């Protein structure tokens, strides 16, 4: 059936037909909704239907459905799955599939940009040194001296599961975190375990508060190897405040490039277990989550101190006051250093415009309200009031197990 | 469905295990292929439909009092069954009415305030016959719940539906709301959300004072008759002028709000019976007023004027002038209620209490249905503990349900 979504602020109603194409499960049933669950729970036989469906939508996207080129490709893919148990995507199909995995990512508020994505084909890579080279080229290209450009680098697909290419880092650029003897934590507390794995593999930690972690890269199922990204490639922004001159004395900085490297890219039934992709930051990712999550840098206390706020009762809203000032400083700093960043008001505005575009030309837009609404000031952004339907379209980005739980050394 | 479902808290690593979802009754709106978890809204019962719905509720009640299978349990089952047989409906005992109402709150997946669910004063108004009598019952509710600012949660329950043509209804969506007036030039005075209901009241005879904060009259329908207008005595309507602990100019905005949030358009379902007029009230979380009532673009929409008096740069969104003013507005609301000793709860305290409640319910009851989209506050979401808490949403009965607005369905006499 046709489903309607209403915006309760503007009363705009949209009609979704695109959900009729979905396949993968959401995790919900008619009796239980799992919309706030973060992770809800091949062979020649399963592979050809998936390949067929993807080729079908590719040749439908370039308006040659049923053409001779379409027919030949379908035959070509069938023979190749027969004789090799897999198949290789054409360049054009790889690019189309990577763009549509982004387009279909229901949890991404930045998808108005989906068709502007630089795709780096790294399927000829065979070693961790080669992965390192490809990743350095990605970082330099995407950083572009602060004028960030979206990019993805795609390493060889999975074959038997025993020869997986993996980036062990969850993101290409992250700060280390160290367990202190006295119990507390220096650096980024989320990364304490991964930092420990790097140390155990030979990394010499500077034991500072903003130590860029090395890359830990696994090619063809072999043991992973360490590499230091050249520092001139890692763009950083010292965080200061436009009115509070003491804010710079907090000593805070962050990196310019957000680059997810632990997800799996699925295209036509093929699985690309190493596909680092990067864009640019929304300010709240750093200012709310990275800095103010209790289990992260957790700086609200210190900032509220320097603002001299009354911190004895929660109803003074001292946490909310310090949170806003921190996020002002983040946006001010990136902007002053001409490093691409988007605030949550502008980003959610763009996303509403994007939904409008997608309903018009595509018949829908899968969207996960739980992830789309920003982690602060929710209802004064327009996505808060926008009903969204969430469903799974392929090509897709998926979660996968952490490599240190599966790898045999 | 599987027997055990797990939810994780991503901040604390606590894992909880839910088995109560096996008792879920109606539908969520979601399917295997689509999730409707952010959709706001995704004739009578026959003798055959009513029998099992009543047995399920009676079984649950007698289980709750540790008398499942007792002689009083089997006798009550037989009495209910005979009564459905001869009359096509049945009447709840007072004990069962109170149990049912408290559990409809306990089961209300969108309510963050449920740690209080067992402390609800239930007013049995099933003997009411006229709109004047409904007015009396509602006035007593308001006075009891307000308690001079020491608010007490309460529900008043009017006669259940019979054939669907004799419904009791409070036409107001909430017992206390401010009027809104559309101007010829397109501007609105008062609360823009209430223009439609205000016009109905005016048509029915209400003489509107045409101010910014005019308490609307009650519009009360008894036994399916045409609704009738009544003015709530103003001394029963407790109000708080909003001032700011630092900004002396904030009082010059002339803002105020009423102390008592009382939802009156929902339907209470107990054992298959339908209570179409069941006004219930608690106390406010500050953000309901400071974020939604005052700062929604389609409501009072004061962010601009507050930002002006704060002398913020309003030319770029990246200055976060909106966020800065939103916090100060919510500081003022909490400060003004606390100063006047009117019960209110901030979003930090309320979500912390909800986590403790949910954990206790998981341990004692086997689960706690919760709608994350509604539980997470409309500001500063991720610095409250519920943001990081995975939730399962499902529908347990007794329950509160939405129902059609009565002006869309009423057959005028
Ligand atoms: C161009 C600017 C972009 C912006 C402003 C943006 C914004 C965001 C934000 C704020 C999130 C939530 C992240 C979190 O809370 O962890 C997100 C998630 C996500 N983004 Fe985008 N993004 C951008 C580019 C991209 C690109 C280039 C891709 C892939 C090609 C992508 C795919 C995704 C996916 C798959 C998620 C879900 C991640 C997860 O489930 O952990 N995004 N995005
Ligand atoms: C005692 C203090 C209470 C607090 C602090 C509280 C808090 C809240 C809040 C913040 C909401 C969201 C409201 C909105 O965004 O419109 C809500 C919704 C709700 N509450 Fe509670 N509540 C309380 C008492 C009650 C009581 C006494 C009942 C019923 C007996 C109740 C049943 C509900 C229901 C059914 C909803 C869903 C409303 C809807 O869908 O429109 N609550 N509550
Ligand atoms: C489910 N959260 C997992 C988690 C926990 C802690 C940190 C992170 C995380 C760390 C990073 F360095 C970077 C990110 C990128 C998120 C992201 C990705 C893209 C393409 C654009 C954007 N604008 N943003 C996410 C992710
Ligand atoms: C989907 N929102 C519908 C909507 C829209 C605009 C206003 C309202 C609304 C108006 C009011 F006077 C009062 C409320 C109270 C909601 C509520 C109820 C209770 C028992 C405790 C509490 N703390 N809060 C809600 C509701
Ligand atoms: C579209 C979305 O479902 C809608 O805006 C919801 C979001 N969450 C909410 N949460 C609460 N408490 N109250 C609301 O009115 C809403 N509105
Ligand atoms: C439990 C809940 O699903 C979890 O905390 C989610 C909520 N929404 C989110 N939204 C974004 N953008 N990022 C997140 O990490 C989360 N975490
Ligand atoms: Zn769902």
């Amino acid at each position: 059936r046709f489903l309607k979504v209403k915006n309760w602020e503007t009363e705009v109603v949209l009609t979704d037909t695109l959900h009729l194409k979905s396949t993968l499960e959401t995790g919900c049933t008619e009796y239980i909704c799992m919309g706030s669950i973060m992770h809800p729970s091949a062979t020649k036989d399963q592979l050809f239907p998936l390949a067929k469906e993807f080729i079908d939508q590719y040749y439908s996207s370039i308006k040659r459905f049923g053409s001779k080129a379409h027919m030949e490709r379908l035959e070509e893919v069938n023979k190749e799955i027969d004789t090799t148990s897999t198949y290789q995507l054409k360049d054009t199909e790889l690019i189309y599939g990577a763009k549509h995995a982004w387009r279909n990512a229901s949890r991404c508020v930045g998808r108005i940009q989906w068709s502007k994505l630089q795709v780096f084909d790294a399927r000829d890579c065979t070693t961790a040194h080669g992965m390192f080279n490809y990743i350095c080229n990605h970082v330099k290209y995407a950083t572009n001296k602060g004028n960030l450009r979206s990019a993805i680098t795609i390493f060889p697909q999975r074959t038997d599961g025993k020869h997986d290419f993996r980036v062990w880092n969850s993101q290409l650029i992250r700060y280390a975190g160290y367990k202190q003897p006295d119990g507390s934590t220096l650096g980024d507390p989320a990364n304490v375990q991964f930092t420990e794995i790097c140390i155990q593999q030979g990394w010499k930690p500077p034991r500072g508060r903003f130590d860029v972690l090395p890359l830990l890269l696994q090619a063809n199922g072999n043991d992973p190897e360490l590499f230091q990204i050249p520092p001139e490639l890692v763009l950083e922004v010292p965080i200061r405040h436009p009115k509070f001159e003491w804010f710079k004395d907090l000593g805070l900085k962050w990196y310019g490039l957000p680059a997810v490297s632990n997800m799996l890219l699925e295209i036509g039934g093929l699985e690309f277990s190493a596909c680092p992709f990067s864009g640019w930051y929304m300010g709240t990712e750093i200012g709310v989550r990275d800095y103010c999550d209790n289990s992260r840098y957790n700086i609200l206390e210190e900032v509220a101190k320097k603002m001299n706020l009354d911190m004895r009762k929660t109803s003074s809203l001292w946490k909310d006051q310090a949170l806003v000032e921190i996020n002002i400083a983040v946006l001010y700093s990136f902007q002053s250093d001409k490093v691409t960043i988007v605030d949550h008001h502008s980003a959610t505005e763009s996303f509403i415009k994007h939904m409008e575009n997608e309903y018009r030309c595509r018949g829908g837009c899968p969207a996960d309200w739980v992830w789309i609404v920003p982690p602060m000031s929710g209802s004064i952004t327009p996505v808060f009031h926008q009903e969204m339907l969430n469903y799974r379209l392929t090509p897709s980005f998926e979660y996968q197990p952490d490599p240190w739980n599966t790898h045999v050394w």
